[PDB]
């Protein structure tokens, strides 16, 4: 994740003219290769047709260059790439939703799984442990950033994260599919556990923690879903053979014909074409931002930072309920006790 | 399920281009035909202009071309097949997160349905297996690989998923309407029975086992509405009708005529027309999507996994309420109870 | 509704071609009548500028013909089409999913609402009435199908929804307003006085109760501000406005001119103007369909089967909540008691 | 709100002709006057160029002409105004929804706070009318109908919604800000007096109760929230702008050229621009919609019927928990105790 | 936040033309810098063109002209910008939506947790207090101006929202991580003490209490999700890079050329170009816009009042904890007991 927030907190004169300097997280880092090869490949074709052809091989490739002109916009490249881009930036707002947080489990578990000896720091230990193992699991099967963290069970046991009779536990159920889900049922039975030793002392407080961990498992089920469910790839392919076929029509019918031959339209020879490199720049650069955004577990520069919310998320849950466990201020009076650096319309 | 998220993890320079050798899940495979079909009919006419045609009969011909050329533009294939396709897109997705999953349910049985013991096994057992019948009923109702699979009320029964008593029950169950509801019934009278004898040992917990039934079968229902109210039937017809006609239009108007005419846009007689069939293929390719879309549950290549699906689920509910019931690794502090291979803009 | 899901359950060669042959629920039922009185008025028009105008007359009219023709354009339908078009799907959805359904609440009344005797059936058949008669009384109040069939409260007394007592209660009730909150206020007091009576054991079957009586009152109120609240009747006049002139502008300028004129743009004169009712086919049946899908509780071919799913939603909650009320088969153990015809991307 | 839902339940072969003659909530009485003063601006125009300019000015006149025909479509009206419509609208729906109802909390009330006497009937009625004069509170904030109904507090208590007493209360609390919380916290302590009372049998009614209340209070300050955070001005006057700049643009290039010129374009001199009046009707049209549904709580013919909501909520409310409460009819039997006027796909 | 809702209540006459005149929360004000310089860099091209550069210069120059002007149109300034604008529009109201804000935690502490005497009023404050506290932390993480408003802890000490005591427990906790959730697990452990002390008489109230907490920290957790995951830089780059191509592309070919050369479509030579300054003005207060809302933290005219509404939800939850607790009116008869200034369409 590449974060520009702050910079951008008031619409200045320069607003967005200082991002264009950034180069991590950049449109630049993303297309630079794919601009050289295209701008390559027309140099070529120039550099042919100035250099090489013949007269009447001239004059055959300047017809086939006018007609590539007025009919590759047949290709409907701004239509199919909006949709696709349009669906590949909801997914991943969704996709980066459906991320589990334990915060909602550990307040859950700070305020509702008791005792100050080490028992209850067990149990409060234990249940936010298993939901950042299932949150790891979840994670390491659909980010490749994480399996490389953890490319075994054993670096996740080296972790802290599963025990090792966890481990034989986790090893000896008989599932051929992805086992994600089991540190929940581990936590469903520790929390009913809980409950009936009287570390949670009521059924209500119970139903709460089954309903967080429910949201919990959800959100690691959603991560999963969007895993398997990829985006067609129907789509895919039509989108970059859209984006491919424009714009090798462009690199024929963008060509700078002789301005001598009197054709319409073409009386100043640039040489290098800026627009079609910007359009290239433009088009291209939709498609590149859909390539990573497609994914966005991977090791892109603005993909999501999975190890960071790995690390965060255990820290803050142990935390949460081992250190802050009634471990309050005593209460305290505050400022306005005895009381800086709109009511409506119609009002 | 046609699946490439990992091949598409980072944005690497030849990102997408490695995608379109794929066969499986693909364009081609759901193209080709209708492509070699619009081929053939633009060179019969083609042959017939060049070598069948008299010069009269050529002019008139050319004179329909040309027309047919400009105002095959007033069909407005991109406006409908847009509306349509972001529907269709829209209740593709809904429709996979409509399928029941017994994850919740089956996490909520664990913790809640009680005794070691072979009638503890029972409740929790039948309970999972309520909730896969009800699903298996829905998808088979609504599921074309589903009903091959179970075609008859037979085949659930030989499954395990219905026994031969509950068959009985079923079948004697007097209702014209389809019946996937019957094993929710059944799993809220066995969750009410399981309280009443003492396996629940708390209200909360039932009202939390009725709540994850109710989403579950909710689940169900929205897949059996999905079912029966189809996209309306008078988007499909006027957006097939409009690909047709436009594809007509282009198979007389794309034609390439004689070049000794002076016909303006008419220099380059190509034979084959590249944008027409490129034009052909994202056009005709984005209607396929859409119908291979429409009903996600056929046999498509890239149609939903509901079979997998379903023993995925039956086998991941039994392990969990069967063998991890009560099965928990005793309390071990973990490797940081005494303590790899951002905080805000303003900071 | 006209369902056509299996035909489209595979993405097959002739996939929607097959189902341009349908005539119910289809484009050409809803737009025939239309598409004839607009050839009649442009072939009137045509036999006009043919055979009654005179040589000053006609050239006159071909030069209104050329004007109508380039302007007629400045008519945006496609922008206003569009917008409307959507707003009326998303409000169709959303109001189908609007339809209150006692699913929930007749799992929730088998599994809450106890006793084998006549009393129990009392209760459990009462509260599935009264859910089915606020379905009943919304359904009459926004359905012209359904009023067809309750055109008075007498009929739905006759219809076995309503009770004689029950309609001297409804009748006497000083309210100038909608009643269909009546019934659910009953439910209520009945599910209170059932908690009382203990044959709701415990207060959060009652809760749980009350939560999914909510919904269903929150879906009927939403049928009735669907019904109360329409679309603007400024953006449908907007677009029936825009639609008629812009269909009026083609009129005049889609005549086929005398091509000895030389006019550009005029030199085939086809007699009959495909383009032109293609252009008509393609609007006038988006407009339809809008019009079609604005009210969905009428009677056209694709609007909601209102009285089949009262009839099924009657059907269905008597029989879960008195016939198959305590009625599961004995807990016997499954086929896989002792245990046809993916994990991760990083994987 | 203009109601015309009865008169589109099926789509006739006139269907939306017939709503063309309404005139309440019609684009005619929003637009009449500003179409006025365009046409009375170009025909202004139109006899300057006829009968005041000179020879010289009026070549210079037709140059202006026609470079303001060729240049104004650079004002990107469509885009600008497409976006601010959809975001208008999509506001207007979500506002119309945040709109408090008390028939969830009623229902509540009805089957969870007890006792025929007085003192129940006080706590219901009491506890019915605290949400109704939240509503009314936030209503008079957001709303000008509702405003001018109620101009000051004192036209609050003599409507029956407050009390003197609870007036005092009221104007005793030293806040600056809006206080319509204020009767939401009044609620939740009377609902908590009637539970230590009595009246509220359990917990989970006392529970049931404020979740349905701070629902209600979120709806409100839903409402108060849509009422402060406006709809961007830079949107609005950027719209505005767009409109005003290409519609006076059209008003001169718009202007039909004298033909003796020879000008290409301008053959047919009508006097009257329909095209550009229907343009701009359409374009001026979409805006003035907006601009009615931009504070839908206004006193528009389609804006919301605030105060006959506020008159229909009470007098529901209190029928529900004064005189519907307790009094159902005996429990009698069905008439298909004992026992008019689809399956699947697979199937 | 600019607020011009009551301004727009009814579609007047002159509705939107009257919102012109303002300058706070303008697009003048955010746009009027980055026109002068667009005009001055125009300019002196024009300055340049006209009075610098010689015969062969200026035709070189005229053919440069008229090639940036009909290419200029190859960058997809309308597509990328309004892709760019609508996600920035949806994250602008979905980032106010998350805001959090005390009304339901207010409402619930006040009818939960108990006690007119001292320790009662600590509990009720001290929970408002941590609410509050939670809130502001986020604020001043993501806020700009709540920063400048409390740019040290010792400020938020200084301000009440934190005390001394407070302020030790929060520096001593090790964590690298924002901590803006502490004050939640300090509000769960105070809640549960409360609970356990009696102050909380059930435990419904408390899990009631403990979701309210979790929504308002799922509000916190969202404004930090928000803050961290910006929009990603690539699109800002690109439509950046758009907005400055394309108008550096206008700036050489809205180049007013001398019109003695016959050139097409320069006949007039207005000196100032009025539609490139217009399309100037739309597309960059467009983009300006976005500038604005991409960040609605900052100090812009039209951003969230996050400091006012800091001020108003503290003052708001200790008047409701502290003053308003069982303070209400004596229960009174209504002015209704003995009982101004649609049913539906089938009716
Ligand atoms: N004929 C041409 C048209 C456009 C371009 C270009 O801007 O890249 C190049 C050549
Ligand atoms: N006249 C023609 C125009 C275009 C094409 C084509 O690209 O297919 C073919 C012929
Ligand atoms: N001039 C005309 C242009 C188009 C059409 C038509 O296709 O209907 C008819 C006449
Ligand atoms: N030159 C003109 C072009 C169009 C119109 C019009 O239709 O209003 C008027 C004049
Ligand atoms: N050739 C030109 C075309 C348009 C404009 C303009 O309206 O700004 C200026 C010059
Ligand atoms: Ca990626
Ligand atoms: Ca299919
Ligand atoms: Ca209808
Ligand atoms: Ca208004
Ligand atoms: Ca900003
Ligand atoms: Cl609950």
């Amino acid at each position: 994740t590449v974060t520009y927030t702050a910079r951008v907190a008031n619409a200045r004169f320069g607003g967005f003219s200082q991002l264009l300097l950034l180069w991590r997280g950049s449109i630049y880092k993303l297309l630079w290769r794919e601009l050289l090869c295209f701008l390559g490949f027309y140099m070529a074709l120039s550099a042919a047709y100035r250099f090489v052809l013949t007269e009447g091989q001239k004059r055959y490739f300047e017809k086939l260059v006018i007609y590539c002109d007025q009919y590759a916009s047949l290709i409907p490249v701004s239509f199919v790439l909006g949709f696709y881009v349009t669906l590949v930036v909801n997914r991943w707002w969704s996709q980066y939703l459906c991320m589990p947080l334990p915060d909602a489990l550990m307040c859950v578990v700070a305020g509702t799984v008791h005792g100050r000896d080490d028992r209850g720091r067990l149990y409060r230990r234990t249940l936010m442990r298993y939901a950042g193992l299932s949150a790891v699991l979840i994670l390491r099967s659909v980010s490749t950033a994480v399996f490389k963290r953890f490319p075994t069970i054993d670096h996740v046991v080296e972790a802290g994260f599963m025990t090792r009779e966890e481990r034989k536990k986790f090893e000896n159920l008989n599932s051929s599919y992805n086992k994600y889900w089991v540190p929940c049922v581990w936590f469903s039975n520790l929390a009913a556990q809980a409950r009936r030793e009287g570390r949670i002392r009521d059924n209500s407080a119970l139903k709460l923690l089954l309903e967080e961990l429910n949201v919990f498992r959800g959100k690691c089920g959603m991560l999963f879903h969007y895993d398997w469910i990829s985006v067609p790839l129907v789509y895919t392919q039509v989108v970059t053979i859209a984006l491919y076929s424009y714009f090798l029509a462009c690199l024929i019918g963008r060509q700078f014909l002789d301005p001598a031959q009197g054709y319409k339209d073409h009386d100043l020879d640039l040489c290098v074409p800026i627009f079609t490199l910007l359009q290239f720049f433009f088009y291209a650069g939709w498609l590149k931002v859909a390539e990573q955004l497609i994914n966005p577990f991977g090791e892109d520069d603005d993909d999501f930072e999975t190890n960071f919310l790995i690390d965060r998320n255990f820290q803050v849950s142990m935390l949460a309920v081992d250190e802050m466990y009634d471990d309050l201020a005593v209460l305290e009076k505050d400022l306005y006790w005895d009381a800086y650096t709109f009511q409506g319309s119609t009002f």
